[PDB]
């Protein structure tokens, strides 16, 4: 397909590890580092300053400041999910709404069934498919963030012409106690 032949033409493809010291301590980073749960209840932890202590967040190890870049994330059949990126200056500490305003460009999926931008006020999206992949597409310099389903090369959502200036982190978001997981695909 041209989303799979010409991804990689256009964006690097980056090679994204969930950074352990980041994840709330309700979240859970699989071994691979490339996979995050949630737990029943918080483990025991450090509050270090990197490290979210009110949203169930977890950002990936390296940050961006120029450039294309992509990568891939397998939400399966999960009910809840969101994903995208942030500033390196985002408030990690108490609580702030994720919206673009306080540095968070995300969307995602509540209830099985109500996809979303995290946008204020929220924009609801209507997909004619559920997307079992998703691609996460940064372009620095015209300001886009794209979301797009990684398996037919469907667009869901693009962030237009944001001003960038700050370093830009992957994020990821899940609330939900489920079976299935949130997990990077491998460059």
């Amino acid at each position: 397909s041209a989303y799979n032949e010409w991804k990689k033409a256009l964006f690097k493809p980056a090679d994204v590890i969930l950074d352990p010291k980041t994840a709330n301590p309700i979240l859970l980073v699989s071994e691979d580092q490339r996979s995050v749960q949630r737990a029943k209840e918080p483990q025991d932890l450090p509050d270090n300053p990197e490290r979210f202590n009110w949203h169930y967040c977890v950002l990936g190890c390296e940050s961006f400041i120029s450039g294309r870049h992509y990568w891939e994330v397998e939400v399966g059949d999960r009910k809840e999910w969101h994903i995208g990126v942030c500033s390196k200056n985002v408030q990690r500490k108490g609580w702030v709404k994720m919206t673009p305003e306080n540095g968070f460009w995300t969307m995602g999926l509540t209830d099985g069934n109500k996809y979303r931008t995290l946008t204020e006020p929220r924009t609801n999206l209507k997909l004619p498919k559920p997307p079992k992949k998703v691609g996460v597409f940064l372009d620095y310099e015209t300001g886009d963030i794209s979301f797009y389903n990684a398996v037919d090369g469907s667009h869901i959502h693009t962030f237009l012409d944001v001003s960038f200036s700050e370093a830009l982190y992957p994020v990821f978001r899940i609330l939900t106690l489920e079976p299935t997981a949130l997990t990077i695909c491998p460059a």
